[PDB]
């Protein structure tokens, strides 16, 4: 029921958020099928509009999101089609932008204010459609994002305040593997019975293996070390959550699928470089240490930890530490689970089982 | 998808509320269409075993509220039907908890404990399934109701303490209503072409008059005055609700359905009682009121009104004043374009259109 799923929503959080939206919640404020598709014609066009910030920071973000979710629910296939094209398009303009703007022979220096026009304009948008449509990249694109930007980040990091920082994410490279999965699992299923089958994503799992690792490289200082912890996390979980699903995807091939299963082996030699491991425990000991300051416990440690850890500055980056802490945990219970992880790494985590309450406890 | 809309948001919740909900977390941490009726099976278990607050106060109420609205969207036969049976039963149970424990010739005095009872055990649980299920109560149960509960919130008023307060509201009324008339409407939808077809929406627009100029009467102390507003702006907001649903409906009627026209005229004599449209338009100053204190601005008044509202305690009852505010005056602006409510209402809410900032101007 359109009105009361998608058109009254919207106008509450509308209202909500106005105590760019102003012509949508003007319209609303007069009147008294051709009516939807004039309503979702004017909201597809506020989207497409507006810059669009990180949801803790631009209400936008969330109202946007719940709107075109239920589009998609109503299953209407005129309204599927238009949000297809608005996919289509913003990858149009992603693909111009990183070829003019973030072309590394530039000589403009300003990649705060271009990671900002980066994710307001396009990331963001293309993460919030590809929750619930397809998005997918062709390799040139794929390869502008991964060269132009994702593998620059940790020269242009210099540059960043923590605001930008904090709009940083990879979501979008997990929803695009996740698609790529997806497509191939039915052509498997229902093909049974090959050279570059796995590149996109062996290409977007090797660049996060690089990110990862030399974000470690990187000098904190007093300025710098909340958004760096904060970039590595970021880096650290979507590289998770993709070696997670190629994982599952690979656990729910048919027996038959023997030259599918090889060719994995084939072009994945690693999921994780044990150089990047080393970074997934320092962010791990980074979180169990935000968490037991939080609740007040005293940690303990193994000899050679970062005395950094002892206390470490306060951030604005994680919000709910404890939720993140143990999301965080529960990840790398699936790796543990998976042996992509080394037993030390399993060790480790367990250490403090007794100290940070017993869900952590029953995690571990 | 069940795993992607229904699985893992209820995973995600819980382990983020989580920070008689252990048993359900705990199996989501051991693990890895049966499986899904299981998982219903045990949510529903652990729903009807749980007392469910106010959603501002308890995390559980939207918890379940969002794995209700799901599985009624993945629209599987045999898990609408679970979701039908736990209604009737909350029915019965409730028809049992109001002959027994709220008969008006019963000694016990304990208002503020039942009242809770009423609400956490019954009437929130039935208000979260009413939204996506259809929710029917036969003449006994809503006499009980209305009878047994509603009509005597004036005098059990005295008991209450704030929490108690916040914990009222008559939702689950309008959702009985609006079902109602969703009814009506399919019928002369596929039917085409009455003499007590709108008894029980009389039955409750009848009830919420009465009760709204009780409390009206109900004498203000320091003590007491934020709840009792509270309860107030709680009963008008239901009724205007139902009204304009009412009215709605008579204005989508076929013109050659005079039968339909006639029975509305006939069987609803009023729908705002003047003495009840006084107290809308105190609510409304109440509201005026607080939302001026917040933003400070001087209001202008007519040369009767009661003073009293320059000098209004701070609530926690209405923690978003100006949504709240600009909420209740949509529904007025409502009302009044349907004519129910008159010309001096209106040109009281207009008073301070230029000074309660561009929004409200813009509405009025």
């Amino acid at each position: 029921d359109s009105v009361k799923e998608i058109v009254l929503p919207l106008f509450y959080d509308l209202l909500n958020a106005a105590s760019i939206l102003c012509p949508l919640l003007e319209s609303f404020i007069t009147f008294s099928e051709t009516e939807l598709k004039k309503i979702t014609d004017k909201t597809i066009k506020a989207f497409m509009d507006s810059t669009i910030g990180n949801s803790k920071v631009d209400m936008k973000y969330d109202i946007f999101a719940k709107f075109i979710h239920h589009i998609h629910h109503f299953e209407k296939k005129e309204l599927q089609e238009k949000f297809l094209n608005q996919i289509a398009t913003l990858k149009i303009h992603l693909k111009k932008f990183l070829q003019e703007k973030m072309d590394p022979n530039n000589s403009r220096d300003d990649y705060k204010d271009l990671t900002c026009s980066l994710y307001e304009l396009y990331i963001n948008k293309l993460t919030i459609l590809g929750r619930d449509y397809p998005i997918e990249v062709d390799e040139e694109l794929l390869q502008l994002f991964l060269n132009n930007f994702v593998s620059r980040i940790p020269i242009m990091f210099q540059d960043f305040d923590d605001s930008t920082a904090q709009e940083i994410n990879f979501k979008m490279l997990v929803l695009l593997a996740t698609w790529n999965l997806e497509k191939w699992r039915e052509i498997i299923e229902k093909v049974r019975d090959l050279r570059s089958v796995w590149k996109p994503i062996a290409a977007i799992i090797g660049r996060l293996n690089t990110l990862v690792i030399s974000l470690a490289a990187t000098n904190e200082t007093f300025e710098n070390i909340n958004s760096l912890f904060y970039l590595k996390w970021s880096a650290c979980t979507s590289l998770m959550d993709i070696i997670v699903a190629i994982k599952i995807f690979e656990l729910k091939l048919p027996a038959d699928a023997t030259t599918w299963r090889y060719s994995m082996s084939e072009q994945f030699p690693f999921y994780l470089h044990d150089n990047a491991s080393k970074v997934l425990l320092k962010i791990f000991l980074y979180l169990e240490s935000l968490f037991a300051k939080q609740v007040d416990v005293q940690l303990e440690r193994v000899a050679d930890e970062d005395a950094n850890l002892n206390d470490l500055p306060e951030t604005g980056f994680f919000e709910n530490i404890e939720t993140e802490f143990l999301l965080f945990t529960v990840k790398l219970k699936g790796l543990m689970k998976l042996n992509i992880l080394d037993e030390r790494f399993a060790s480790r985590v367990a250490l403090n089982k007794e100290k940070l309450g017993p869900l952590f406890k029953k995690i571990v």
